[PDB]
DNA sequence: TCATGTAAGCAGTCCGCG
DNA sequence: GCGGACTGCTTAC
């Protein structure tokens, strides 16, 4: 097989690489690494490296690593660029990887491990590790085994060993529930002491040491923790057993209002499974506790115990045990699921960097730029600095709040990345300016043409057309990837409501899911076996199907996220190519291109219409138009549709067979106008809306920029069995917003969309009357907590502060003089209630922490004391009306003639 | 919240507005 | 009481 590294460091002049070798085995080396770097040379001296603006360099080979950066120091002593790679272990991959990456994922080493840590005076803080490790559980996934290591004998209490039969048994037995699946794959060792168990661990470390290494919070408690607990006890030398090259480093983690420290592993990569869901599933959440994620991505149930869970293994071993066990594997099941571990390899090894940074698309692109370049025998320039200046963004479309009843929309294909490869927008293809007209006089055609001789951007920019830029190459490689991925994951997405439709007859029988690639287009016979098939066995594969469409989906946006974070790193000042001429280049553009269009758009449908000046384009954001269909459905009539997929087949083929080649000439005569080098303004339906044929339903609504609603029927192609809403910015889809609230409004909404008026009168007068009976936490609303400590002055409010600091100010009162009770954490999600006048709190507000039930000491107080009037009325019925206000609708029945009857 | 970008919405504070 | 200046937070793109 091709070698690929695992991990890659620079220990002062050596490289430390560990790798898989030609027959598949782990090994590890020292490399005396001679880095090369480039000055600028005459034209007169003959060379073979060129910078990207085709001026030629001399390359300078050094004796070390440590001779190289010392020349960098020199050469910005006297005034010269020092140009080339100067993140060495990045050119030692290059030199040592120079093809495209193949790796194996069977042969690397992940490691998912969490522990506990019995304490019985607050959080144990990793710092300063002052209690006893009392479990580790660490799944090696080349052995597929939980190797889980049991402190018996504790200064807080001596247990008994962990019984596997218990944990295996249900919870109604007495037992854990430990998954079956899991229960073959557990290798228990138990300790009589600490040090006996740490030396093992470490032992085990040294035998099976991760290459990835994860878990939940593992970068900010496990790893520090275990860490400084190891180091504590036995000294410094003994801790650093857990980097394989023995180096460590204490890393202050900056933010803006303070700073952490973490552990540098050196000759490892953590992807801690907190920042990898964070960056890559495209949530936000209202806790990231491992309980609360696992039950929004797996519906598992919450993990039972009773009491504080720092008393929990004293009075619980068997418990505590089985829900450490637990831990690790439901991590493992949300990677199954989302599948982030694969995108980290899959992006890393494309790159050529470390596996951990992923998480850094300015270093993920300076990688894949000098891999690119230094196969041309090209020089990257130096870095520079440069101050932080602000620079325009998109246009997005004023609305007139109202309802709207039919509605197409039409989207650009991966915008920005479409913009740099038409434009051809990189450092090295700037060919100069020329005068710039306003924007509203190239949107109108009417400026003059910006050149006969390069490709334009409406900011000003000109462009080379010969060849493509390293950015535009780069650029496209990765977009190619991404559809790719999106074609799946929409073949997935269609197959699904297949499936959907079919659980409308299942068949009573006994019989299988069938074996089926969910990436490809049900065949007709895949579809008549479907038919056939049982409730149990349509489920299954409708699970199937959805978790092929994840996958899919994982795969897909974080491509589109990196392409779209080349586009944001040119407005980026530490990005080598950082040039706010490209960024504007791209940003204005896009401003042009979509107020073309919208132009092009109502032009085309006034003369289909025979009207003069209507405005049928209603709303666009960025690279999409909203466009009313009513005139269209109305020129056929209602009445002559069969049903409400009769009129959704229309307005599909009239989207396709008539606006999307009006919409292709439009863009193409701009590709012209601006002189593009390629036409890559694709512009396709995206979303058909409307209320269901013969109902009082109202379609869509908006209210303002970035706040609308619709019931969609077909989106990208997809063709739902049952309506969909497509809601944005809306309070339904705000994380700060009460669950229960967000529900209560969605059917708000749902009813306004589908069924009208009275409906939602209906509603509304339910949730009203009944809503005082929902749990607490459902109707809390959430708020992240920063800047506590500002705005604390001796336990109470300063100026200015915010409403859930207040309430978190509260109940650190309310809690005061308790070391066990829960702190809020600096930074993190806090539950907020509101509470009514006279209460004992004696303040307007209560706030703790988010994913979590208040400390029972206070919850009965705060339940008796919540002011359900002001939660209903600032969280709910302030947004309704505004809904409702745009729609032209009442939420209340207003008074009538009838009313004397 | 260490980690690419801008536009823009709503909650809430403070305070003017005769 | 509503709106502007401001902070804080959160989405849409
Ligand atoms: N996270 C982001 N970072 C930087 N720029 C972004 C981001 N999201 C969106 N943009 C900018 C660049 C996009 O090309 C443009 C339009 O976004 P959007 O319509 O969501 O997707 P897209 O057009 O890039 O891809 P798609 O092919 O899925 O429509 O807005
Ligand atoms: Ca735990
Ligand atoms: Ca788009
Ligand atoms: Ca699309
Ligand atoms: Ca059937
Ligand atoms: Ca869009």
């Amino acid at each position: 097989m091709k070698e690929f590294y695992l991990t890659v460091e620079q220990i002062g002049d050596s490289i430390f690489e560990r790798y898989i070798d030609s027959n598949g085995r782990e090994r590890t080396r020292e490399v005396e690494y001679k880095p090369s770097l480039f000055a600028h040379c005459p034209e007169s001296q003959a060379t073979k490296y060129f910078d990207i603006y085709g001026k030629p360099c001399t390359r300078k080979l050094f004796a070390n690593m440590r001779d190289a950066s010392q020349w960098i120091k020199r050469m910005e002593d006297i005034g010269l660029e020092a140009l080339g790679m100067d993140d060495f272990k990045l050119a030692y991959l290059s030199d040592t990887y120079n093809y495209e990456i193949k790796y194996d994922h069977t042969k690397i080493r992940v490691a998912n491990f969490d522990i506990e840590v019995t304490s019985p005076d607050g959080f144990p803080e990793p710092s300063q590790a002052k209690h006893p490790i009392d479990a580790i559980t660490h799944y090696d996934s080349i052995d597929d085994r939980f190797y889980v290591f049991d402190l018996l004998n504790s200064p807080y209490g001596n247990v008994e060993e962990w019984s596997i039969e218990i944990a295996a048994k249900l919870q109604e037995q007495g037992g854990d529930e430990v998954p079956s699946e899991i229960i073959d794959k557990i290798i228990y060792m138990p300790f009589d002491n600490e040090k006996e168990l740490l030396m093992e661990y470490l032992n085990f470390w040294q035998q099976k040491t991760p290459v990835i290494l994860t878990g939940w919070n593992v970068e900010s408690f496990a790893i520090p923790y275990v860490y400084n607990r190891i180091k504590n006890i036995f000294g410094e030398s003994t801790a650093k057993r857990l980097s394989p090259h023995r180096k460590t480093r204490v890393k202050v983690i900056e933010n803006m209002y303070g700073s952490r420290e973490i552990i540098t592993l050196f000759g490892i990569s953590v992807l801690d499974y907190i920042d990898l869901y964070k960056k890559f599933s495209f949530t936000n959440q209202p806790s990231y506790s491992l309980d609360y994620i696992s039950e929004f991505e797996l519906n598992v149930g919450k993990l039972k115990y009773d009491g504080p869970i720092s008393k929990l293994r004293e009075s619980n071993h068997q418990r505590y045990i089985s829900y450490n066990i637990i831990a690790v594997y439901r991590v493992l099941q949300i990677d199954a699921k989302r599948q982030f571990i694969n995108l980290s390899l899959d992006m890393g090894y494309y790159a050529k960097i470390q596996i951990q940074s992923v998480f850094s698309p300015i270093k993920t692109w300076d990688a894949i730029i000098f891999n690119s370049l230094k196969e041309q025998n090209k020089v990257i320039p130096q870095g520079r600095s440069h101050p932080v200046q602000p620079y325009p963004g998109a246009f997005v479309k004023e609305p007139i709040p109202n309802r709207y009843k039919y509605v197409m929309s039409f989207d650009l294909t991966s915008l920005y990345p479409s913009i740099i490869r038409q434009v051809n927008i990189s450092p090295e293809t700037i060919a100069g300016t020329f005068k710039v007209a306003p924007l509203h006089d190239y949107i109108n055609a009417v400026a003059e043409r910006p050149s006969d001789v390069y490709s334009c951007s409406p900011n000003g920019m000109m462009y080379y057309k010969d060849r493509d830029g390293v950015v535009p190459t780069e650029i496209t490689k990765v977009f190619n990837q991404r559809k790719e991925h999106k074609g799946y994951m929409l073949a997935a997405q269609r197959n699904g409501e297949i499936i959907k439709e079919a659980l409308h007859n299942p068949n009573l029988s006994v019989d299988e899911p069938l074996d089926v690639d969910y990436r490809f287009d049900f065949s007709d016979e895949i579809k008549e076996k479907i038919k056939k098939l049982s409730a149990k066995s349509l489920n299954e594969m409708l699970f199937r199907a959805q978790r092929t469409e994840v996958a899919g989906m994982t795969a897909q946006i974080n491509r589109k996220a990196l392409i779209n974070g080349l586009a944001g790193a040119l407005g980026n000042v530490w990005f080598r190519y950082y040039d706010l001429r490209n960024a504007t280049a791209i940003t204005t553009f896009g401003q042009m291109a979509l107020q073309w269009i919208e132009r092009k758009v109502n032009e085309y449908l006034n003369e289909v219409c025979g009207t003069e000046g209507e405005a049928f384009v209603l709303y666009g954001d960025t690279d999409s138009i909203y466009v009313s269909a009513d005139k269209i459905i109305d020129k056929v009539g209602e009445s002559k549709f069969r049903d409400t997929n009769h009129w959704v087949d229309f307005l599909d083929k009239f989207a396709r067979e008539r606006m999307e080649p009006a919409i292709d000439r439009g863009f193409r005569e701009m590709c012209e106008y601006m002189n593009n080098k390629q036409h890559l303004m694709f512009m396709d339906r995206e979303a058909i809306a409307g209320p269901p044929l013969g109902s009082k339903g109202i379609g869509g609504f908006w209210t303002g920029k970035k706040r609308y609603a619709l019931n969609v029927w077909d989106m990208e192609g997809t063709r739902y069995a049952e309506p969909k809403l497509k809601i944005m910015g809306l309070e339904t889809q705000k994380s700060s917003t009460p669950k229960a609230v967000q529900k209560a409004l969605k059917e708000c909404i749902r009813r306004m969309l589908q069924e009208g008026e009275e409906s939602l009168q209906e509603y509304f007068k339910e949730f009203e009357k009944e809503f005082r009976q929902l749990n607490y936490i459902s109707i809390a609303s959430v708020s992240s907590a920063n800047n506590i400590a500002k705005y604390d002055v001796g336990g109470f409010p300063g100026p200015k502060c915010p409403f859930h600091i207040r309430g978190i100010l509260t109940y650190n009162r309310a809690i005061k003089g308790n070391i066990d009770a829960p702190q809020v954490v600096e930074g993190e999600k806090v539950y907020v209630l509101p509470l009514r006048e006279g209460n004992p709190f004696g303040d307007k507000c209560i706030a703790w922490p988010s994913g979590t039930e208040i400390t029972d000491l206070i919850k009965d107080d705060v339940l008796h004391w919540m002011d359900y009037t002001v939660l209903l009325e600032k969280t709910f019925i302030k947004p309704l009306e505004g809904f409702t206000s745009a729609a032209k609708l009442d939420y209340e029945k207003k008074a009538s003639l009838f009313d004397m009857f």
